[PDB]
């Protein structure tokens, strides 16, 4: 019982960071798949990420302080990018690979890293401010990144491609008002019995 998550209180909205993410084959139905791996790779919870651009299953358990219902922190800010893209060698366009670090109401970071649409397997992280900023500068050294899409402040780390961003501006909204979209929250991965 390591109980390393912790909701990221948003507002009204309970969010979490920290999922195992999967990509899935494209070649048997998404959901069947994402339960069959969940299965092995010992996850009881799930998100499914399917788009154009993605087809990846978002995984945590029960044990580790997680619950159905939490609200992926990931799968808004990916599907978020996916709808307005981002500034990068001269154009607004697609960004297929993107890195990011954005603060949280709490004092707490998220980080996220993003490749051909889909995040790496764990390029989905909460914690500190700092340990956010390390990892951050950490996949940054592969290169192939078309941006870097974060708190304001990251200006001052000189990245090739920045875009400021908060969390705030990236929300779906009715007015002002944020909407929760239901297919971000954790859902019971369903098993048979033995
Ligand atoms: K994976
Ligand atoms: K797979
Ligand atoms: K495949
Ligand atoms: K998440
Ligand atoms: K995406």
């Amino acid at each position: 019982y390591t109980m390393s998550a912790q909701v990221i209180q948003i507002g009204r909205q309970r969010f979490v960071g920290g999922l195992f993410w999967q990509s899935l084959s494209r070649r048997n139905e998404l959901r069947a798949e994402a339960v069959e791996l969940a299965k092995k790779l010992k996850f009881d919870l799930m998100v499914l990420r399917i788009d154009r651009g993605v087809a990846a299953a978002g995984y945590a358990n029960t044990r580790d302080g997680f619950a159905p219902g939490h609200l992926s922190l990931g799968a808004m800010v990916s599907r978020a990018i996916a709808l307005e893209g981002a500034f990068y060698n001269g154009r607004r366009q697609p960004a297929p690979n993107w890195l990011g670090a954005f603060a949280l109401p709490d004092g707490r970071w998220a980080y996220f890293a993003v490749r051909d649409h889909a995040f790496m397997p764990n390029g989905d992280w909460v914690g500190s401010r700092e340990e956010a900023l390390e990892r951050l500068h950490t996949d940054y050294a592969w290169g192939g990144w078309n941006v870097v899409i974060g708190e304001p402040e990251l200006e001052r780390q000189g990245f090739q491609n920045f875009q400021p961003k908060r969390l705030d501006d990236l929300l779906p909204r009715r007015g002002g008002r944020p909407r929760t979209e239901r297919w971000w929250a954790l859902r019971p991965v369903e098993r048979r019995l033995s």
